[PDB]
C-alpha cells in the first residue's frame, strides 16, 4: 500500500502479494495444519521448445529466508531444457515443509522466477548472436518501473555486457552504459550535440555518437570523420520508416568511411533488435548492439508449483509426476535424467557420472552458503551457454 | 535500493529508475538548462494492427505532481487505434515544461503506460469474447510480485469481473476472488476438499469445487451430483496433457448432468485461455473464465517519447511529426483526427462535431481534477468496448 | 533547385528532386521555407531508406501543412506497381513515375 | 522516325532514344558543362538472389566510340554475382568524362545492358540444366522483331548451342536452326510433310521430324519407325492441354520405339521450357531442346548509372557508394572483392591473388583492343559457367 501500484518489500513478505485462495484455504485446513508436510517442485509448463536461463532465486530465498523450511534448487544462471534427455519435467526449485507454513508464497515465488528467466534467456539467445561483440540491456522503458532492476539483472546474467538503468547498474556492480539522446540533438543541433557528447565522454570509456536524428546516416558519418577525430563510435536508431535495408546502410556507411581512411570508426546499432537481426547486422559490420524490448518483455516462462509429497508419501495430481526427485547432469556432455530423490549419482555413457544440480539452498530456513554475485552467476551463465552452439 | 530487486516508490521519484544518459545529458547541457523549454509527446510505436486500451495514466500523475509541468493527455480506459483515421500517430500524453526538469522521468512514464495498456488491452479482448459470462484475472503469479497490483488494476479496468490479487483487489476496492485449489484435494482428498469448500464458501459468494485433482472430469461431475446438492460451480483445469478436445468435454460433462437433473450446476474453466479459447469454450457451454498468464504478460505497446517542440516553435526528429497537437474524436461513429493544437473542434462527416480527447491533468504540477478510482473508470472502458463490435 | 524552378517553363509544372541529400522530411521543409512557387515535391527514395514509404509521405504531407504549404503536391517513383501505387496514393501521393 | 515504331542507328547516336530530362538538364548546365567531369558506375538495384551472365557491351562501346570518355567493364559473357564476398554492389562498366559529353546516353547504356544480361543469364541456367544435351534459341517471335538480333546473340553466348533467327545467326556467324512447322503437316499432312521435309534435310544436318499435329505422339512415332529409317530426331512440341505428364509420354514413347529396335531415333522437344523443365525432361530421355519465351523475354536486370566522382573528387546520393572503383576476383576460387581504384591486386585466401576484373575498353573514346566475336565470348562464357556447379 504505497504511493504507485506496486506491492513493497513488506507487503509480499507478509503474503498480501499472492491469491486470497491461498489464505483462505490454510484457514479453511486449521488445526490440521500443523501435520501437514509438504514437499512441493517448481517444473516449466511454458515454452518447451527451448532451454532455458534459470535465473530468480535469488528472490525466492530472500523471502523464505527464516522460514522453517528447506530449500533446494538449480543455481541462478544454469542452462538447460525443461524436460530431461528423456522428456520428464525438470524441477527447478524444491521447498519442504508445513503446507500452511509457506503456501501462500506461491504466487511471489513463481512471479520471481517466470518473468526472470525469461528475461535471462532472451538475453542468452541475444549473447549468442552478438558473438565477441558487445550488446547492452536498454528496455527497461518498456516494463513497469518498479522492476526495472530485475530486468537488468537478469539480462546481465543473461549475457550483456552492460546495462542502463541506474538501480540495474547499481544491483550488478557495474557502471551504466547511456550515450547522447536524439533529445539532445533536436534541442541543441547535431554539431553542437555532438561536440558537447565528445566533450563530456568521460574515464576509460569510448565516445559515441547519435547520428540519425536530423541527416542521413551516410552523409551524417561522412560529415563527422571529416569534423572530428577521436570518435569511437558511430551509433544508428534509425527510424523504421527509414530502414528500408539496415543491413545496407551500414555498409554503404562502413565504405565511405574506409574511403576518408576512418575505418576507425566502429558502428552501433540499436532499436527494434533480436537474436536474428542482431546476427545479420554484425555480419553486415556492426560491432556494438543496443538491445532493449526484445528482452525486457520478453515471455515468461510458465513455471507451476505442485506438491509432489505429502508426509513422506509420494502424491500429486493428475499431469504431474509424484515424489522428490533430483536432477542429473553428465558433467561431460551435460545429458540430463530426472530421477527419484534416492538416487545421486549415475553413469553417463559417454564422459562419466551424472552428478545432482538440485543444490540445497535453505536448511530450516537458514542459507547454507553465501549466495553469488551477479557477475559471479552470469560468469557461470557464460560457461554454461558455451554448449549451446 | 530495498531487499528484492525493485525500485522503490522514493527511488522512481528520485529518478534513479531511468537510463543513466537522461541526467548525464542534463548535466551536460548545464546553464542552459533554464532556457530550454519543450513539449514531448508519447505515441505509440509498438503494435499497430490492434486498437489499444489506454492504460497506466494514473501513475504518470502520481510521478510528475509537483513539478513545474503541464500535462496533457487521453484518459485512461479510452479505446482507440495508435493511428488516426489517415495514419498519423495518435499522442496519448503530452507534457511541457523545461526539459531537465522532467527530462529523467521519460524512462519511468513510459513504463507506466507501456506495460499497464498491453494488459488492460488485452483483457478487453477477452471482455468481448466471454460476453455476459464473467472472467477473472488469475495471473500474477505469471509476473514479479512486486507489479501485481497494477496487473490486476488495468485487467480489471480492460473488462474482468474480479481478480484473485490481494493488493489488486484492495487497489480496485473489490473483494478478491478465489476458489479451493488442487492442493487442498491432493492434500485432504476430493470428498473432504470439497466438503471443507463448500462448508467454507460464505457472503453473497458462489461455491465452487475444483474437480480435475483425481478423477474424470465426467464422473468426477456425476459423483458430485449425486453427493451434493447446493453446488453452483463445477471448475475445470484440466491438464494440457488430458485436454483432448476441451470443447467436447465440456459437453459431455453438462449433458450428464442434465441427465441427472442438475443442469442448475454451471461450468466455470482455467488455464492457457485466450480471447479465442474462450469464445470457443462458452459456445460450448462455459459460463466462468480463469484468464491469467495471456493477459498478466500481454505483450507491451511500445510507446515512444518525442520533443514534438521546443522553445513555442515546432521541432523533431527523422520519423516523427513535429508541433504540439489534438486528438478529435467524432462524437458518433468515434471518428479520429490528429490535429494541430489550435484546433479544438471540427466538423465530423456522420454524427456530428470532432471533440479533443486531450485532457489537461496537470497544470504547472498540479491536478486539475480529481483522478477517477477504478471501477469509475473500467466502467467507461465498458462503454467505450461496445463501439468495437 | 534553384536552376530547376529557373528552367521550368510553358505550361508546366515544377517539380524538385529531393532525396539526392538529405531526409525527404528536412528536405521537404528547407525548400518549403527556401521557395514558394514549387508545385510538386518528388520522392525516389533510395530503397535501402524505404523502411515505409507510406510513412514517410503521411510525415512529409503532414511537417508541410503545418508550415501552411499543403499546396506542394507529392509525386513518387522507383519501383512502382499497380500494388505500390495504390497504396501511396492513399497515403497522399498525387504524382507517379512508373518505369520497369 | 523511321517506318516501325523504333529508333533507328541514327536516333540513337543522335541521343534521340533517351529521356528528355537529360539534354534539358545539359542545358540548364550550360557554360558549366566544360568543367564538369565525372565518373559514372553502373550497377545491379536488380535481382540480386542470382548471379549474372553480362552481356551487352558490345553495344554500349558502338555507342560511346568517338566521343572524349574513357571506359572501363567488365567484359561480356562472365558470369558473377550483383554484390561481392562483402556484400558491395559491384560496378560493372565505368565512364570518365564531361558529364554533358555523354549524359543523354544514360537511357541507351542501360538498355544495351539490362534486358541482353536477363536474357545472357536465362540461357546460361538453361545450359547449366540441358548438360551434354543441345538447345537451341526459338524465342524472337516473342518480341518486337527490332531486337531479334541481339536476342539471339544473348542467348548464343548465355550457352544455346543454336540459334532460329536468321539475323540473329548471322549476327554469330552460324547457320540458323529450323525445323518442319506444325503448318506444313496441316496444308500437306504427316505423310506428305515428313517425306518432304526428309527429301529437303541437307548439308552436315539431322533430320527432325514434328509428330504432334494429328496423332498421338505414341502412334506417330511408331507409324514412322515402320515408314521411314535415316531419321535422327522426333521433336514433339505437344499442346499444353495434351500435356497431361510430359515425362512419361517421352518415356512411354522411348520404350515403344526401342522395342521395335529403333532406339537410334532420338528425342526432341519444344514448347514453354525452363531450366526445371529441361532438366526434367532431359532426365525423362530428351536429348534436344527447343528453348524460346522463358529465355526471350527474360526480366531485365535493374541497372543503374550513377556518379561515383566528380572533377576527381568522390561523390554520390544516398544509397550509393562514392568513388572509382575496381573488381578483384580470385583466380582460383573466384571470389570477388570490390575495391577503391588505387587498388589493383590483392592476395586471395587459397587460391592466389586477386587481378582486376574491370577493364579498360575505350581510352579518349579509342577502341583499346579488338572487340571479340560472339563465338569467342560465349566461349569464354561457358568456362566461365563452369564454376557454378
Ligand atoms: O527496445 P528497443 O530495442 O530500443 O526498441 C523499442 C521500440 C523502438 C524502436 O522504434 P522507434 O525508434 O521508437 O520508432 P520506429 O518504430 O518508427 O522505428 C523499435 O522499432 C521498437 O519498436
Ligand atoms: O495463467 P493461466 O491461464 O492460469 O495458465 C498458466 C499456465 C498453466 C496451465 O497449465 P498447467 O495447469 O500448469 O499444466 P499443463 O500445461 O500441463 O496444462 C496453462 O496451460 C498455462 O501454461
Ligand atoms: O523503372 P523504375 O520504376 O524507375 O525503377 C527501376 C529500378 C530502380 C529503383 O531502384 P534504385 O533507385 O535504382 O535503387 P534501389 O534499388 O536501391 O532502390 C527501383 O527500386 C527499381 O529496381
Ligand atoms: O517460346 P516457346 O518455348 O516455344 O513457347 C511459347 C508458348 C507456346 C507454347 O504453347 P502453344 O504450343 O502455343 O500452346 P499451348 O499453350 O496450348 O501449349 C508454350 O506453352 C508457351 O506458352
Amino acid at each position: 500500500m504505497n504511493v504507485f501500484n506496486t506491492a513493497s518489500d513488506e507487503d509480499i513478505k507478509k503474503g498480501l502479494a499472492s491469491d486470497v485462495y491461498f489464505e483462505r484455504t490454510i484457514s479453511a485446513i486449521g488445526d490440521k495444519c500443523n501435520d501437514l508436510r509438504v514437499a512441493m517442485e517448481a517444473t516449466v509448463s511454458g515454452p518447451l521448445d527451448t532451454w532455458i536461463n534459470f535465473t530468480g532465486l535469488d528472490e525466492v530465498l530472500k523471502l523464505l529466508e527464516g522460514l522453517d523450511v528447506d530449500l533446494y534448487a538449480i543455481p541462478e544462471g544454469t542452462i538447460l531444457f525443461p524436460r530431461d534427455a528423456n522428456g520428464l519435467p525438470v524441477p527447478f526449485i524444491r521447498v519442504e515443509g508445513r503446507y500452511c507454513d509457506f503456501g501462500m508464497y506461491e504466487t511471489a515465488i513463481l512471479g520471481f522466477i517466470c518473468q526472470a528467466s525469461g528475461i535471462s534467456t532472451k538475453a542468452s539467445k541475444v549473447r549468442l548472436a552478438a558473438g565477441d561483440s558487445p550488446f547492452f540491456s536498454f528496455g527497461i522503458r518498456r516494463m513497469h518501473p518498479a522492476i526495472s532492476p530485475m530486468i537488468d539483472r537478469s539480462a546481465y546474467i543473461g549475457g550483456a555486457d552492460g546495462v542502463s538503468g541506474i538501480l540495474g547498474a547499481k544491483l550488478i556492480d557495474q557502471d551504466p552504459v547511456g550515450t547522447m539522446p536524439h533529445a539532445l540533438s533536436i534541442m541543441l543541433g547535431d554539431e553542437e550535440a555532438w561536440k558537447l557528447t565528445l566533450e563530456n565522454t568521460k574515464n576509460g570509456q569510448k565516445s559515441v555518437l547519435l547520428i540519425d536524428t536530423y541527416m542521413d546516416e551516410k552523409f551524417a558519418a561522412i560529415k563527422i570523420a571529416e569534423m572530428f577525430d577521436k570518435v569511437d563510435y558511430i551509433r544508428l536508431d534509425t527510424p523504421s520508416s527509414r530502414r528500408g535495408n539496415f543491413e545496407a546502410l551500414i555498409r554503404e556507411v562502413r565504405w565511405e568511411l574506409a574511403l576518408r581512411g576512418r575505418s576507425d570508426i566502429k558502428i552501433m546499432v540499436s532499436g527494434g533488435l533480436d537474436e536474428n537481426t542482431v546476427k545479420k547486422l554484425r555480419e553486415a559490420g556492426a560491432e556494438a548492439f543496443g538491445v532493449g524490448t526484445s528482452i525486457s518483455s520478453a515471455k515468461p516462462f510458465d513455471f507451476a508449483m505442485d506438491i509432489v509429497e505429502v508426509n513422506g508419501k509420494p502424491e500429486t495430481k493428475r499431469g504431474k509426476m509424484s515424489g522428490r526427485k533430483n536432477v542429473l547432469r553428465c558433467t561431460s556432455c551435460h545429458r540430463i535424467e530426472v530421477v527419484p530423490a534416492n538416487v545421486q549419482e549415475k553413469t553417463c555413457i559417454c564422459g562419466g557420472s551424472m552428478q545432482n544440480l538440485l543444490v540445497k539452498y535453505l536448511s530450516h530456513g537458514k542459507r547454507t552458503s553465501e549466495y553469488p554475485r551477479p557477475k559471479e552467476i552470469r560468469s557461470r551463465s557464460m560457461k554454461e551457454l558455451e554448449y549451446f552452439k
